[PDB]
């Protein structure tokens, strides 16, 4: 089915910007999300988009700073990250969300990218 390759991570000063890319080599899904996981913390959904692209959601903490978009033709998902804060430091993952059966229930069967590290530090 599908391989997701992420790029665009890096080290930036507070207030800096990065653009993450999630290139889907192949095809399979209900939608597409960007997630992030900092050490000791869970994998937070920070931005989500529908197929038609007019349903976008954002975590409260990234509203007005992050923008999710898709290029149909390039099969590529993007996250534009502006006004980055130390607390945005995490590994960022793209996922294509599918469904699968488990003992009478549905669970989210995700196609996961490998992750791209974002570090926001005065050291940058």
């Amino acid at each position: 089915e599908v391989q997701l390759v992420e790029s665009g991570g890096g080290l930036v000063q507070p207030g800096g910007s990065l653009r993450l890319s999630c290139a889907a080599s192949g095809r399979t899904s209900y939608g597409m999300g960007w997630y992030r996981q900092a050490p000791g913390k869970g994998r937070e959904l920070v931005a989500g988009i529908s197929w038609r692209g007019d349903s976008t959601g954002y975590a409260d903490s990234v509203k007005g700073r992050f923008t999710i978009s898709r290029d149909n033709a390039k099969n590529t998902l993007y996250l534009q990250m502006n006004s980055l804060r130390p607390e945005d430091t995490a590994v960022y993952y793209c996922a294509f969300a599918a469904g699968s059966a488990w003992y009478g229930t549905l669970y989210e069967y995700d196609y996961w990218g490998q992750g791209t590290l974002v570090t926001v530090s005065s050291a940058a």
